[PDB]
């Protein structure tokens, strides 16, 4: 056995633990991101074993053209697309932070990557798996989709959009084959974020509100993604999945 | 006495209802909406009677220049601004039904008006209520901020996303004497959705999923507005206020 | 117009407050508390002006006798029940912390209080609003209702009920004209709170999780309970209004 | 390996689903319900291959003795608790309906089964997961914590008290090494619920308000449990986790 998958994001971080488990799992990958060249080097890397089995496509989910071929390009490889990751996501610069200072060119860039990207990828995936009868799609949303991360406001905002876009396509797809959930991961140690969790008094301070008293981990992240890509999950639909160590719990 | 409202989407519906509520209760209104045409035959059958307390001000919220020469012309006409009601809004037109097949145009337009207009204006408004030490923005969010609405993707994901950066706004300026909470009105009868609920048959069904069996008015819209916008919820930041006769409870 | 409510734990806090808007707003009351002595020495030092609009019963809303009589002694001397305002509630000694450590004793007080109270109280008066065809019942439950209050097990138990509660009433009887919402308070200074926030060092922690950097006040719990057993909330029901400073927005 | 787990509500339904797949996987189970005899019957039929690794025992979770006596025959037997699912559950007979015309002693017991059946096991089991520092707690709540089930008055207000009890649980103790969570079924197909699901026009009407136009199994919430019980939520805390097939995302 051996699903198609299409993972956005999955050059580091979460999409690439994801992509991984896929992977691991006998499963096929279109790996998407943002570089052609950092796709081979991680290629080369973390997926040596699976050579074949992961098409590496350079693609800006903000951008229709890119996504539609990233698409095209999956069914012409593998001949169908039974998984829809939506992983890719950014925060914004040291600049996107509250409201009213962050730079409107950042707001738009952050609504661009984390929600015209998902509602893209979807709309590229969806006829096929309509097509199909059956498909699955895991949105990486945010705890953030719930409460607000304070100071990173375009973020919060954007994330928001991503839990509402989830239940949207579950509510008009769930009669027809198709399962749509999120997972709000809360503080996951990655590249977007090492930058706050290396300072002592920043990664105190998350801590501080997490009951867990523990970061999480992109193979947690990857360890939600599949239990709600599988069978597992057949009757879980619409629904966020939080993996916080408490921190929306309180 | 008197406080100054900016509200947008002024000119029709919810926003006509709130525009001529504040004006009632002695306050001075920057009414915005599109149509400097309409919104002078507003002001002429709605708001003769306050004459120059209602400045009407054509903007498309999902434009900075406009939003932000708005912004200049309430504070040149009343010097100051204390409330900001962000409850223009659209819905995409017939085609913006389901994800797959919204044409990504209407995508785009609906995410523009109802998420970056609101980023716009608290933006401008921002600078201005923190110099002045206090303001309240509220935000005409929906239930589908909370809930899809089969059938409207796009407006469903939109609201997702006004929730958050109501939270977010909430979150970062409560300590600066800020106030950001969000109207979710349920169905209500206005010209977005006059449309469908003039068909009885369409308004049956949409009355199935309303646990109070009543289709809600601008009126009530207007009322949850000025208690979150008063002195009676100085302690209500952060929240969402859902107003939809039970359509969410169930 | 004059309204009669019933409101229990009327002889301080909240309740307090609650029974002193609504006879300065000239209706009349029926109030509940555990103290007949407390209840006099409340109406002498509070309610003097009102002496015969606000009917002291002597009533342990956990008792379903007590309940009864109290619900028929309102009929008799003021012919009707229009608001029921549910506020009696206790947070459990200072044994009843986290879970394993707090008594089985303590657990099922809180939960005979809180809970059954507020469902006895329901069930008394609800034939009478159904007969009336018309009746507004406000639950006082807890941000508790939606995150967890640290070392509050008990407390925090018998919130979750009172939202449920809360919804399952507006479900079952809206169309029959019967309103039924919760108002989620945050931290509130109150004897039942008064304690912690005494002193410095917890006040201090507690303000560290509030936003707006302020604990609130029952003339503001007063001021959302009053807003949703009117007329300016007509189409509000099943839903819970959260007035807690931004506490439950991060 | 071999982890040791309680099961409450054994003998039938989703409590047997669990119980046989935590033996399956070569757990030892701690099955408990109300009748020996049924246990036994369930013994013979249903774990016949397992014998030893279970242990029935008589027990009402609403009853605190009966709990102590059963956490410390599954010591005596087994050595350890790593496990503890509270899925024991009542939905109130046919008088158990709205509210009003709920009988207090209906109410009562739907609560001391539902919510201080939960408590006790939690109360019996957490010394012992806080001696060994590690310890995963499920409970089976019910989409009913979420919205309101019409006509259901006691079961949808016992459901929000254990949804906020799971949270409850997971922030006290989730520095501790505990995880505590919660499973939201919507209709599901077991022996409480067959009556309804059996008759026709029942099915159909449940089956309209459910967007993957499905009914759960017991299967399903085994799945969902296995997953919140397992290595794949090491940072699943304080969650909800729904399995509707969309119910409440519309
Ligand atoms: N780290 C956390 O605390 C945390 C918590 C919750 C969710 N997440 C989500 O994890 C997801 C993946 O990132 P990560 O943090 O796990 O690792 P990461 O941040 O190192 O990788 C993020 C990936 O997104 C890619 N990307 C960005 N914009 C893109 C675009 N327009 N088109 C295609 N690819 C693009 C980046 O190149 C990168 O490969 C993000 O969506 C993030 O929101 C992270
Ligand atoms: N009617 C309902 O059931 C309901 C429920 C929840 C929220 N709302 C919100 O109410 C708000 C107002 O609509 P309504 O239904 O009350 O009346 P309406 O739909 O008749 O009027 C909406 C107003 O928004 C204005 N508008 C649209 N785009 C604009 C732009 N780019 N810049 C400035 N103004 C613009 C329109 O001109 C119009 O005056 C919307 O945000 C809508 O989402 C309505
Ligand atoms: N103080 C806060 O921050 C806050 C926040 C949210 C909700 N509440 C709720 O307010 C309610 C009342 O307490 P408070 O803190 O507002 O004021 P309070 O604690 O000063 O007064 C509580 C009242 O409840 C009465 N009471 C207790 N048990 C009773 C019973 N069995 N029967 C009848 N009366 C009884 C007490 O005598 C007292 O008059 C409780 O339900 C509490 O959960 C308080
Ligand atoms: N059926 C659904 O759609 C659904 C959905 C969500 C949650 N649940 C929950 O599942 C649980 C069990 O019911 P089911 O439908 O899964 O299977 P079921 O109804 O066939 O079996 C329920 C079990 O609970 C046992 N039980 C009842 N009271 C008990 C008590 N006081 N002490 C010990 N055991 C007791 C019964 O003997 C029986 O073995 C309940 O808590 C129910 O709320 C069911
Ligand atoms: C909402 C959340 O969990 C934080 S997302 C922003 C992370 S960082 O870039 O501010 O480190
Ligand atoms: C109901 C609402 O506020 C917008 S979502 C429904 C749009 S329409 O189909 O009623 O035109
Ligand atoms: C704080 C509140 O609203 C009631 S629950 C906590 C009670 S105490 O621990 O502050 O005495
Ligand atoms: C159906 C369910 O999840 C529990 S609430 C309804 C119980 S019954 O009416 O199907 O017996």
């Amino acid at each position: 056995m051996s699903r198609v998958a299409i993972v956005t994001g999955a050059s580091s971080g979460n999409g690439l633990a994801i992509a991984t488990r896929f992977l691991a799992r006998g499963d096929r990958v279109a790996a998407l991101d943002l570089s052609a060249e950092t796709l081979e080097e991680t290629a080369r890397t973390h997926w040596h074993a699976y050579a074949d089995k992961v098409l590496r496509v350079r693609a800006d989910v903000a951008d229709e053209g890119d996504v539609n071929a990233a698409i095209a390009a999956t069914m012409e490889q593998f001949g169908a697309i039974d998984v829809l990751v939506n992983n890719a996501g950014i925060t914004g610069n040291s600049e996107a932070g509250v409201l009213h200072t962050t730079p409107v060119e950042q707001f738009d860039k952050v609504m661009a990557v984390n929600v015209r990207g998902i509602f893209l990828g979807c709309r590229a995936v969806l006829p096929h798996m309509l097509l199909q009868g059956a498909g699955v799609i895991v949105n990486i949303a945010s705890v953030a989709s719930l409460v607000a991360f304070p100071g990173r406001s375009a973020y919060t905002t954007s994330k928001g959009a991503v839990l509402q876009l989830t239940k949207s396509v579950a509510v008009d797809y769930a009669g027809s084959g198709i399962r749509c959930n999120a997972v709000c991961p809360g503080m996951i140690e990655t590249p977007m974020t090492q930058w706050r969790l290396d300072q002592p008094e920043l990664r105190d301070q998350v801590l501080a509100r997490i009951p867990q008293k523990e970061i999480g981990t992109a193979a947690q992240v990857a360890d939600a993604v599949m239990f709600l890509a599988g069978e597992d999950a057949t009757y879980v639909n619409g629904a966020a999945l939080v993996m916080d160590g408490a921190y929306t719990a309180i």
